């Protein structure tokens, strides 16, 4: 499970979407390596130009890839669901405006891990922040907290992202999130926890198609007391 993320793993993303009436897709392709929690990705709109802002869908574009320490390796949900992979599903609200509803499938096709994603958008303005690609083109970091769903084998999370106007003022965009596997093999239920995420956004001077340039670091921490004991 684990032994699947050792080394450098490349990374296949696809994305279709409907946001209000405005159908399109996406292909990412990168690599990552979870040893350091590190994410290399680029996004391309294989269907003209995109009808939201790329900041907007940076958390639906792979938490297997997270660096899970070694005190922590017992609550790593993501890579213990591996090869036959996990289900992903997310609401995401954005205040004043509309919200995404995301299902998501990632799992192994031989050595690459593939997100699929089918993402539907509903009830947005027209002239809002969104479909009026009033967003900056950057991306604050977050700590995500992670709980077990024993009912339904699992995780959930929820958090607030903020992305950042035009106008001086921040957009939240809540998630709702339940992760669970598709295997019947037994998966890690870990204990309460968060996921340390950053982000940079840019952009390739060579890539005449709409997209996105994306580095990410995420670390799992929050388990600690018991490592700070053995240096008193």
């Amino acid at each position: 499970g684990e032994e699947l993320f050792t080394g450098v793993v490349p990374i296949l993303v696809e994305l279709d979407g409907d946001v209000n009436g405005h159908k399109f897709s996406v292909s990412g392709e990168g690599e990552g390596d979870a040893t350091y929690g590190k994410l290399t990705l680029k996004f391309i709109c294989t269907t003209g130009k995109l009808p939201v802002p790329w900041p907007t869908l940076v958390t639906t574009f792979v938490q297997c890839f997270s660096r899970y320490p070694d005190h922590m390796k017992r609550h790593d949900f993501f890579k213990s669901a591996m090869p036959e992979g996990y289900v992903q599903e997310r609401t995401i609200s954005f205040k004043d405006d509309g919200n995404y509803k995301t299902r998501a499938e990632v799992k192994f096709e031989g050595d690459t891990l593939v997100n699929r994603i089918e993402l539907k958008g509903i009830d947005f303005k027209e002239d809002g922040n969104i479909l009026g690609h009033k967003l900056e083109y950057n991306y604050n970091s977050h700590n995500v907290y992670i709980t077990a769903d024993k009912q339904k084998n699992g995780i959930k999370a929820n958090f607030k992202i903020r992305h950042n106007i035009e106008d001086g003022s921040v957009q939240l965009a809540d998630h709702y999130q339940q992760n669970t596997p598709i295997g019947d093999g037994p998966v890690l239920l870990p204990d309460n926890h968060y996921l340390s995420t950053q982000s940079k956004l840019s952009k390739d001077p060579n890539e005449k198609r709409d997209h996105m340039v994306l580095l990410e670091f995420v670390t799992a921490a929050g388990i600690t007391h018991g490592m700070d004991e053995l240096y008193k």
